[PDB]
């Protein structure tokens, strides 16, 4: 259980709008997550999620979200990236963060009198996956591979970042990324613990796009998909 925190994500601000009664359990399921981290359909998730608790689709804007950017940033720029883990849901695996160059794609996630389809969901989900912010595009940036892969499997890549073993002695899991005290984060369950990093921006300009963040579960099938409205100046 998990979603993005910072930027400040769709379903941040449907949580603090006081829509959301559990940000993190907008999840995808029943889906092979591992070890190809890409193959399985995002189906109704699409890239930005969907929250069955509630029925919140957050691929469409509505009065709480995705009208306009939340922060702005240059092109090329190095910023902070965050997401949030819940105490009892701290899967370990892998997670990453995308951006679609593809404006009149990413268009038809910016309205709130449209619904994009699934087909249109995939489609945009593959324009992410091209997008893809790698974790080396950072200089100085430790971009390891997972305790829970072995070289050979599509998990072996690291672009995608990783969350800490799951079996580690000392700082497992994702919570151990940061290794941050309870609730420096929101989650509704038991409480949040930040796993942050760094990713560089496409130089690439825009008044309003989507950064979509995508974690993949090891040990169960299970994805967890946000997005936040950006804009690159
Ligand atoms: O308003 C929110 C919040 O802002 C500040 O705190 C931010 C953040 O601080 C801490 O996260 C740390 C990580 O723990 C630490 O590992 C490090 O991550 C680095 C890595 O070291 C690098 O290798 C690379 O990948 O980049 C990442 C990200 O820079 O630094 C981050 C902070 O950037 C803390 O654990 C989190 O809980 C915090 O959100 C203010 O201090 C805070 O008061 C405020 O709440
Ligand atoms: C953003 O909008 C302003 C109009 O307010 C315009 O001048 C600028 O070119 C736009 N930027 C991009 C990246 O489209
Ligand atoms: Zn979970
Ligand atoms: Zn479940
Ligand atoms: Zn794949
Ligand atoms: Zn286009």
């Amino acid at each position: 259980h998990g979603y993005m925190y910072i930027p400040s994500s769709r379903t941040r601000l449907g949580h603090e709008a006081g829509i959301d009664s559990c940000p993190e359990c907008a999840i995808l399921e029943p889906v092979s997550s591992w070890p190809d981290l890409d193959a399985a359909p995002v189906g109704r998730s699409g890239p930005c999620g969907y929250n069955a608790r509630d029925s919140i689709d957050y691929n469409q804007p509505t009065t709480n979200w995705g009208s306009d950017a939340v922060q702005s940033y240059s092109p090329g720029e190095e910023i902070e990236v965050q997401w949030c883990v819940d105490h009892n849901g701290d899967h370990g695996g892998m997670f990453t963060y995308r951006i679609c160059q593809d404006q009149s794609i990413v268009d038809k996630f910016l309205d709130p009198s449209y619904l994009p389809t699934n087909d249109e969901k995939q489609a945009a989900e593959d324009c992410f996956d091209a997008g893809l912010l790698p974790c080396t595009d950072v200089s100085g940036q430790e971009c390891g591979y997972s305790a829970d892969c072995t070289e050979g499997e599509a998990c072996w890549r690291n672009d995608w970042f990783t969350c800490n073993g799951f079996e580690a002695s000392d700082r497992p899991k994702c919570q151990g990324v940061d290794n941050a005290e309870l609730n420096s984060c929101y989650t509704s369950i038991a409480g949040g613990y930040t796993v942050t990093k760094k990713v560089k921006l496409p130089e690439y300009t825009s008044n309003h796009t989507l950064i979509s963040f995508k974690w993949n579960s090891f040990q169960t099938g299970q994805i967890y998909l946000s997005c936040a409205d950006i804009a690159i100046q």
